[PDB]
C-alpha cells in the first residue's frame, strides 16, 4: 500500500463518480477510494510521519479518512437505492474533507 498511490487512487475515484452515470459504476468507484483510504489509514504521510504513538495527531489522522469512509458506507446506500444523485452530491462532502483535511494535513 502506499499513501502517494492512495492519493492519486482516490481522486482517480471521486473524478469517475463526478462524471459517473450509472449507480453501479459510482458505487464501485466509492469502493475503491474507500480501498485506498482504508490503506492511507496505515501508510505513513511524510506531513505526520514523526508524530508520538500516543498522540492527539494519530488518531485525529485517520480521522480525515475515517470521515470519508463513514460518508463512503452512506453514499453506498444511496447509490444502491438508485440515488446515483445523491451519490454524486455525497461526493461534495467527501472532497470538502478532501480540502479541509488538506488546508494543513497535505
Ligand atoms: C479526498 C477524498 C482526498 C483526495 C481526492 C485527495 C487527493 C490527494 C492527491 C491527488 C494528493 C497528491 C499526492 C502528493 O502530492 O503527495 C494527495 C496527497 C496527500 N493527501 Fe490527500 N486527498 C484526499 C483526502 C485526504 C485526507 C482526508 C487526508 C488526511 C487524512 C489526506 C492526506 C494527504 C497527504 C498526507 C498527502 C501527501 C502525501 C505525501 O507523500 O506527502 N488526503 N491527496
Amino acid at each position: 500500500a502506499d499513501l502517494e498511490d492512495n492519493m492519486e487512487t482516490l481522486n482517480d475515484n471521486l473524478k469517475v463518480i463526478e462524471k459517473a452515470d450509472n449507480a453501479a459504476q459510482v458505487k464501485d468507484a466509492l469502493t475503491k477510494m474507500r480501498a485506498a483510504a482504508l490503506d492511507a489509514q496505515k501508510a505513513t504521510p511524510p506531513k505526520l510521519e514523526d508524530k508520538s504513538p500516543d498522540s492527539p495527531e494519530m488518531k485525529d489522522f485517520r480521522h480525515g479518512f475515517d470521515i470519508l469512509v463513514g460518508q463512503i458506507d452512506d453514499a453506498l446506500k444511496l447509490a444502491n437505492e438508485g440515488k446515483v444523485k445523491e451519490a454524486q452530491a455525497a461526493a461534495e462532502q467527501l472532497k470538502t474533507t478532501c480540502n479541509a483535511y488538506h488546508q494543513k494535513y497535505r
